[PDB]
């Protein structure tokens, strides 16, 4: 446990800040295509 202060893409391993929820969801969404 290191405090969820950043999101990570399990598809390509792309990680971003916690405030990047927009890019984290959109990013994964791309892999969803
Ligand atoms: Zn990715």
């Amino acid at each position: 446990q290191m405090q969820p202060l950043c999101f990570n893409c399990p598809i390509c391993d792309k990680i971003f800040p916690a405030t990047e929820k927009q890019i984290f969801e959109d990013h994964v969404f791309c892999h969803s295509l």
